[PDB]
């Protein structure tokens, strides 16, 4: 496989599906990438996590830095040795205070050099996630900030080789919900030149309507023929939105952290396991869904597990929500191959709300 | 296959190795039965119990009474529907205060009863656990006690037809450390006649060489020819040197619980994973370990998961410690049918305590 090749299928509207080659692996898009801040997809086997159906995790420079330490990581023979994954990890750069870095230390060059410790795949610029709300000259500073950063980030990744031939490397668009920073953030990081471009600095909550609404302008902003990455997004009808809005990939915590809090995805909406509904159904969590746990176990069983504070809720849980997503984008995958993304997802919202 | 058979295959000084065949499984002996108390084996699917070897798991009377409720299991479907395991369950009947029961409600009657409504397939008879230390009057009151509700414990077993055709009743002897009360109890369970015969009352703080001078005398009093039960034993050491004795079932929540807590057990002895000196040790946990958990992660990354705080670290060690335990009584079984258990025990311990 390549270091890096992005190649478009299939179009509907806005909304794109391929598949990226890089050398770990091939990743389908729309993606969906399982969260592992800690060097683990909590609750969940690798093996899992693939049978599941993903193709990419996401890792976190911030708290794999912290612990174990990423010189340890390396010391160890990778991250993807030491928690047992073999594909395409991306991990976050720690955006998520001077104009050399941040100290709590992370610069652009520590950053990208943490990355290449872990042996990250998808190498994410180190950024300045602006807060919501800002002001415009606040987003501006931070803004350009950022591009400063990105620069950087360039730089320092291309000047290690090992890095600079096997990994990628994503830029992330700042801006806030202002239109024009946007653009010059769009600008700033085309001129520099990525593998792909995040939307960064959105779902710190604006709410969905806000969101779609800056996704409108600033998605089309971004080269079209590189990925577009939406970072930290989101809910199921989050997604679905993005996609019809241009957005590839997606990263979140939801389907992992609300499945150990009880909260299970289904076609129907969510669901609260631990309410005193469910104690003695015993249809599976969701009436459709393909995934082991709704093969073999009832909503009774899992509400009993959850209630009783056992680790194989935490596990059931989160098999079942994260083989959710990955099934929300195959079905996105599919639909936009064969031209009706457009009706599935008006099908998906009226069922997912009715 | 029957509803109950106990076949010894081979012997070795007052060691036996055989199977119990039962309707949903067979199981070899000596075994061990992991220990699945709010009815899950914690943090292990049914079918990675499986994987290890387990052939049975024990489940609680006390526990599953009080959540989820044993009506609601057996309106469920039973136990076995509930957590998904097939293979035989053995459930302990709440023994571990007035002549008819104990008020918290629990009589011999309400015991089998619950274990009915699980769907339990050895049952426990109802006893009153001697606290140790016992004087021999206090000893001796008790374990009349425990006789009294022996006989109906068989009573109410035997007055449910469904459950006397397909389930297993155990007798449960008492005496504490006295040779004489232990041959009382020994008789009179004997008397009455069980499918098998359980040690209670040890390991309940006497220390080892206590126990096993009480197995010494105590397990000849059981009928030989059906199954020696010691309840809540033990360590590795603890199981070899009661197979010795005479024993040939074993439930503990050590490798379950220890795990959880981050001890390893090794054919070098335990070990406990948050030790420093194991950050950067990229050896398994076991050397010799056939287990999935030994195959694929390092003692560093199982290190960093449990002092993280990680479900995944508990994942793994509980699989590992309960593959080691199913491990050694394959072993177990293995040298008594060759006739080098002697030298096994032998060897085994000059290498666990080197
Ligand atoms: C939930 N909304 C949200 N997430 C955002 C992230 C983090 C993406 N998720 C990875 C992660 C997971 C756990 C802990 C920390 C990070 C961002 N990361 C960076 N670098 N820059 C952003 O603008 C930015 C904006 C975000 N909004
Ligand atoms: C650890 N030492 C020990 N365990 C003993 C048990 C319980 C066996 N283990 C099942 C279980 C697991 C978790 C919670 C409760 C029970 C006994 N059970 C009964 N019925 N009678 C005993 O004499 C008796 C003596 C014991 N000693
Ligand atoms: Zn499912
Ligand atoms: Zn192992």
């Amino acid at each position: 496989r390549p270091r890096f090749s992005f190649s478009i299928a299939a179009r509907e509207g806005k909304a794109r599906t391929g598949t990226i080659e890089m050398k770990r692996g091939v990743i389908r898009t729309p993606a969906f990438m399982p969260v592992g801040t800690a060097a683990t997809v909590k609750a969940l086997k690798p093996e899992t996590v693939r049978a599941t159906g993903a193709d990419i995790i996401l890792g976190n420079t911030y708290h794999l830095m912290l612990r174990p330490g990423a010189e340890r990581i390396a010391k160890l023979g990778g991250l993807h040795s030491f928690m047992g994954w073999d594909r395409p990890i991306l991990t976050d750069s720690g955006g998520y205070q001077s104009e050399e870095g941040v100290t709590f230390m992370l610069s652009p060059e520590r950053s990208i050099e943490i990355q290449h410790l872990l042996g990250s795949d998808i190498v994410m610029a180190f950024d300045e996630c602006t807060p919501y709300p800002a002001t415009p000259s606040r987003a501006a500073s931070s803004m350009e900030r950022s591009m400063r950063w990105a620069k950087r980030s360039r730089d320092a990744f291309d000047s290690r080789k090992e890095q600079a031939e096997n990994a990628a490397l994503f830029g992330i668009q700042q801006g806030s919900v202002f239109e024009n920073l946007r653009q010059q953030s769009a600008d700033a990081l085309a001129e520099i030149g990525f593998d792909g471009y995040a939307v960064g600095g959105l779902a710190v909550g604006e709410g969905q309507d806000e969101m779609f609404r800056v996704l409108d302008f600033s998605v089309p902003m971004l080269p079209d023929d590189k990925p577009h990455y939406l970072m930290g997004v989101g809910k199921p009808d989050d997604i679905v939105g993005a996609v019809e809005r241009g957005i590839d990939m997606f990263d979140c915590v939801l389907p992992t952290r609300s499945g150990r809090n009880g909260q299970a995805f289904t076609w129907d909406g969510p669901i609260n396991i631990r309410n005193a509904r469910f104690s003695e159904d015993l249809k599976p969590l969701d009436s459709e869904c393909h995934c082991a746990v709704c093969q073999k176990w009832s909503r009774a069983y899992i509400h009993h597990l959850i209630r009783a504070g056992e680790i194989l809720g935490a596990m059931l849980m989160t098999e079942h929500n994260i083989a959710f997503y990955q099934q929300l984008m195959q079905k996105i995958r599919d639909s936009i191959s064969e031209g009706r993304f457009s009706q599935f997802a008006q099908d998906f919202r009226a069922r997912y709300f009715a």
